[PDB]
């Protein structure tokens, strides 16, 4: 159901961020056929996730609220991870509550 091997992802949000500030990355599926994109983010806080589909691709925004390591799993057209997933993002700053 589409080819996860043809999905690329890039941007600052894949590597890091700071608490209470939004991070962004882009997932490009344009040559990967038609399939469902899955993005999950797991770590020391539950993040809010937005995706806006632009010409350059799926623009994903999230805001981490605690410092530490977040795992960003990106799968396409089934259970398979795209190349580089799960990405580990390191977030710094105060734990916000
Ligand atoms: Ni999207």
């Amino acid at each position: 159901a589409g080819d996860p091997g043809l999905v690329s992802a890039y941007g600052p949000g894949l590597e890091g961020g700071t608490t209470g500030v939004s991070s962004e990355f882009i997932v490009n599926t344009l040559n990967a056929g038609s399939g469902a994109l899955s993005v999950t983010i797991d770590g020391p806080s539950k993040v809010q996730l937005d995706c806006r589909e632009c010409p350059e691709g799926h623009v994903v925004t999230y805001t981490p609220m605690a410092p530490g390591n977040y795992l960003i799993a990106i799968k396409y057209g089934g259970p398979q991870h795209i190349v580089g997933s799960p990405f580990k993002a390191k977030v710094t700053g105060p734990r916000l509550s």
